[PDB]
């Protein structure tokens, strides 16, 4: 059978600087959640199975499939992680319920789970609807298991990079082993006459223009990321190197958009050049092209104990 409310309680959502990451935004690995959990054998068997909901959290930052519940040495469940990722605006946990050489009534105890949030990204439905999930500064994170509801605050630091500018963004989608990658044209005050938007990938690269958003959004939020998407007037070419978006007429208000997914051959290597042209209304074409490397620090199933790489 399906049990609810074995979790029962948010302890702690705490960020953890480290030298790649810089300040605590809600992308920005890693955050660590420590839940609370309690079973008791006379509602709970095993093999039973119970759910964690994690709203608005993207993915899980660790190369385990699964994460033990575990007190003084025993485990008494495994929950195997399932990232929302671009499918779904959340994230959760599947559990089932362990067989102990303990005899308990009841037990209690604490999980740790390593997460980055969703506040946007692409123009998708899903990055879309997490686009509002967060504000500035302080927040109530809640998470849920069947109709339990477990909260905590947390402060979430506003991007440093200004939006007046052009924005760019990369995430990877580990389940898919892709990154989605992002360009917003820079502000016009009054709308656009024209403009090109876009990128060129280089360095084992290459677009994927099976999974591509191009949009108009009203305005950007905390973070910089589109949160609504219209159609408008543009033409666009995809190729596998690039990704060309010519847009005409867009009113104030607005700011045009484009991102795609990624394959890299080094999924923590490549190199985009923008073409970042645009013509504000009643303005001169400005043409800014540049080029960005990212760099990536994911892992591949490391893990942790007994799996070890050959030189």
């Amino acid at each position: 059978k399906t049990i609810t409310g074995v979790f029962n309680s948010f302890d702690s959502l705490t960020w953890t600087r480290s030298v790649e990451y810089v300040y605590k935004g809600p992308e920005t690995p890693t955050w660590n959640a420590v839940l609370g959990w309690s079973l008791n054998s006379t509602t709970a068997d095993p093999g039973d199975t119970f759910t964690l909901i994690l709203p608005c959290v993207f993915k899980f930052i660790t190369t385990q499939t699964s994460v033990d519940l575990t007190a003084d040495g025993v485990s008494y469940a495994t929950c195997d992680f399932n990232a929302g990722e671009e499918f779904t605006t959340f994230s959760s946990l599947s559990c089932t319920v362990n067989s102990v050489s303990v005899s308990y009534a009841r037990v209690s105890g604490t999980v740790k789970l390593p997460i980055t949030f969703n506040v946007g990204g692409t123009g998708s439905s899903v990055d879309l609807a997490d686009s509002k999930c967060f504000t500035a500064g302080k927040n109530t994170v809640t998470f849920m298991d069947g109709d339990t509801k477990i909260s905590t605050t947390v402060d979430f630091d506003a991007s440093p990079v200004s939006p007046s500018g052009y924005i760019t963004s990369s995430r990877i989608i580990p389940s898919l082993n892709k990154l989605s990658s992002l360009f917003v044209v820079p502000q016009c005050e009054n709308g656009y006459t024209s403009g090109i938007m876009g990128f060129v990938a280089s360095n084992g690269a290459t677009i994927d223009c099976s999974n591509v958003n191009i949009g108009i959004s009203k305005g950007l939020n905390d973070w910089n990321f589109p949160v609504s998407s219209e159609s408008f007037s543009y033409t666009k070419t995809c190729t596998s190197t690039s990704i060309t978006v010519e847009f005409q007429n867009v009113p104030a208000g607005y700011r045009p958009f484009v991102d795609a997914y990624i394959s890299a051959e080094n999924i923590d290597k490549y190199t985009l050049t923008y073409a970042n042209e645009y013509t504000c209304e009643n303005g001169n074409t400005v043409v800014d092209p540049f080029t960005l490397t990212w760099w990536g620090y994911k892992n591949s199933e490391a893990d942790s104990d007994g799996d070890v790489i050959v030189v």
